[PDB]
C-alpha cells in the first residue's frame, strides 16, 4: 500500500503507484519482468521477447486520463525493451506540465539494476479530439470474407512469433479499400487493470498485415476501459483505427499510425 | 515492499522510498502524520505542533549519504511544516545533479490533501570536509558547572514547550567562552531509522539557550549512526556544534548555524 510512504495508488497493472512532484511532474513507477507477467512472453519478434510498442500508448493513454488530457496528441516509440528471462526493469511514466495548459509532455523509460534510463517513448498529451463515429451494420456490406488461416503461421515465418495471448484475430473482411475485423481475447483474460489489454491493443494493430512495428501514433483516444473483443476498422489513406465493442460502442481511436522496421540480451 | 513498485527502499522512519528518475534526480517520499510519529506532538511552539527544523537537515544527511556526498555543504530553511491532530502530509526530498560531480542540490517539499507544494528547505550536498576532532576530556576543565533546573520551564514560558521525547539536556558547563553539554535520549527511544533522532538533534541545538529556532546550516557532517547519548560543545564566535558519543567518538559537526525568530491550522 503506497499511500503508507506518501505516494498514490494508481490502479494500473504495469505502472501501481504514482508519484507527484513539486515540479509539476507526475511520475508512474512500476516493475516489469517476465514472472510478473508471463503473458509478456507471447510477443516475441526475432527471438527476442519484446514489450509491445503499444504498452507505451496504453500507459500514456492512462497517465494522461488521470491527469485531465484524454488525448495522446503525439506518442513516438524510440529504443525497444528487451525482457530477459531472469530480466527486472524499472519503468517510469513521467508527465510535464508545460506553458500551455491543458498540454503535457509525457516520455517513457526503463532501468535495469546494472544498467542506465533507457527512452522508450516521447510525446504531448492534449485534451479531447475528434468524436466517435457510430457503428451503422456489422459487418460492413460488399465486404468480402478474407481467409485468416495460419495468419499467425504465416507471421512466425516472417519472425513475429505472437503467442496465446496475442493471437486474437478472428475473423477478418475487405471493405472497400479499407479492412475490417472482429479481435478478441482467450477466454478468461485479467483486463482489471488496463484500460485496453496490451494483447487487444497489439492485435488491433498487427491485424493491418491482411509484420511490422508501430513508430509514431497521433490523435490516440480510448473511450471505454475493460473491453475483452473488438470490431475494428483500418483506413490505409491515412493509417488511421477505430474500434468498437460487440455492440458497436466506441472504444479506441488512432488518427494516424506510422509502422516501422526492425541490441537486446541473448535468448534462453 | 516499494520494490514491486519499481522503487526502493530508503531505509528511514521518515522517507522509507526512493524514487529514481532518468532526470539524474532522486526523489525521496513519504507520509508524516501525529498518528504515525506521536512523539512529533513533543516539538510545540507557540501551541502549534511544528517538525523540527533539525528533521530537514537530518533528511537531507541521509539522502546525501544515499548519493555519495557525504556533507550538507549548505541547507536554508523557508516555511514551517505545521502538524495538525488530523492532518496527514506528503513528503518529498528531491536531489537533482549539478553540472559540477560531487556537488547536488537538495530541496525538501510538503503537501496537505487539498492544497499545493510548500517548500520547507533548499540546500546544496558536497564531498567530504573537515575531519572531526577528538575529545580528550571529558568535562573540560576549568568548566564550571551550570544549573539546568527548569531549563525546560523556562523555554516553556517563552513558547517551547518541549515534550518527553525533547527534553534530553541532562547536565551543562560554561568552558571558557564555549558551551559543553550532556544531552541523551529517554530510556527506550528507537533510534534504528534514523542517522540522528530528530529529539536529540533537536536538543542538541536548543541546548545553545544556557528560544530560536534554526535557520541557516553551513557543513553538516554525520559521523555515525545510532547515538543515543552526546558530548556536545558550541561555540557561539562562530556559532558552531561539535557532537560525540559517551566515548568520544565523532557522531556530529555543524559549521555554522544561523538561527531566527517566529499561518497554521488551528490548535485542538
Amino acid at each position: 500500500d503506497v499511500t503508507a510512504v506518501g505516494l498514490t495508488e494508481a490502479g494500473h497493472a504495469f505502472v501501481p503507484a504514482a508519484v507527484d512532484l513539486p515540479d509539476g511532474q507526475r511520475v508512474w513507477t512500476g516493475r516489469l519482468s517476465l514472472p510478473s507477467y508471463p503473458w509478456l512472453a507471447d510477443h516475441q519478434v526475432l527471438g527476442q521477447v519484446l514489450l509491445p510498442g503499444v504498452v507505451w500508448v496504453e500507459l500514456a493513454l492512462h497517465a494522461g486520463h488521470q491527469a485531465g488530457c484524454d488525448s495522446v496528441d503525439e506518442l513516438t516509440l524510440q529504443s525497444p525493451l528487451v525482457l530477459g528471462a531472469s530480466d527486472t526493469v524499472q519503468v517510469r511514466v513521467v508527465v510535464t506540465e508545460t506553458e500551455e495548459p491543458g498540454t503535457r509532455t509525457v516520455s517513457m523509460h526503463s532501468r535495469r539494476d546494472d544498467g542506465s534510463w533507457v527512452t522508450h517513448a516521447e510525446g504531448i498529451l492534449g485534451a479531447g479530439g475528434p468524436p466517435p463515429e457510430p457503428l451503422p451494420e456489422w459487418p460492413p456490406t460488399g465486404a468480402m470474407p478474407l481467409d485468416v488461416e495460419g495468419f499467425y503461421d504465416e507471421l512466425a515465418a516472417g519472425g513475429y512469433h505472437y503467442g496465446p495471448q496475442f493471437r486474437c484475430l478472428r475473423r477478418a473482411w475487405r471493405a472497400g479499400e479499407d479492412l475490417v475485423a472482429e479481435i478478441s481475447l482467450p477466454e478468461g483474460t485479467d483486463v482489471d487493470a488496463y484500460g485496453l489489454h496490451p494483447g487487444l491493443f497489439d492485435a488491433a494493430v498487427h491485424s493491418v498485415a491482411c509484420p511490422r512495428l508501430p513508430f509514431a501514433f497521433s490523435d490516440v483516444r480510448l473511450f471505454a476501459t475493460g473491453v475483452t473483443s473488438l470490431r475494428v476498422r483500418i483506413d490505409p489513406q491515412n493509417s488511421s483505427w477505430q474500434a468498437w465493442d460487440e455492440s458497436g460502442l466506441p472504444v479506441l481511436t488512432i488518427g494516424r499510425l506510422v509502422l516501422r522496421s526492425a541490441t537486446g540480451a541473448r535468448r534462453q
